[PDB]
């Protein structure tokens, strides 16, 4: 089933408009705009895949506890992984817009330097922790 990665594609897409920096983005960021926007699409993502793996558990094939149960810790802390990589960018973009109101109306180009290398990596961490979550949600779409 896709409704959580449909939910997270609009995560992601909200993100790489992000990523590039431009007029509009710079404007959203310095108000709380994308984080307000980013919040409500990680919101969707984690209420879809909570009622996603709720629907799987009704279609598991014979798993015995120590290994149907191993599994599904296991598949929590990747819905944790990923839900902790979206609230550490959100962060990251709430220290940029406090670090350009301490700049006092100087350049902020050295900042949108440092910023769109770091947001970058983040979303490439998000990304294959996506990946893994899919894998582990695909394994269990069946059971083990």
């Amino acid at each position: 089933g896709q409704r959580w990665e449909l939910a997270l594609g609009r995560f992601w897409d909200y993100l790489r408009w992000v990523q590039t920096l431009s007029e509009q983005v710079q404007e959203e960021l310095l108000s709380s705009q994308v984080t307000q926007e980013l919040r409500a699409l990680m919101d969707e993502t984690m209420k879809e895949l909570k009622a996603y793996k709720s629907e799987l558990e009704e279609q598991l094939t014979p798993v015995a506890e120590e290994t149907r149960a191993r599994l599904s810790k296991e598949l929590q802390a990747a819905q944790a992984r990923l839900g902790a990589d979206m609230e550490d960018v959100c962060g990251r973009l709430v220290q940029y817009r406090g670090e350009v109101q301490a700049m006092l109306g100087q350049s902020t180009e050295e900042l949108r330097v440092r910023l769109a290398s770091h947001l970058r990596k983040l979303r490439k961490r998000l990304l294959r922790d996506a990946d893994d979550l899919q894998k582990r949600l695909a394994v269990y779409q069946a059971g083990a």
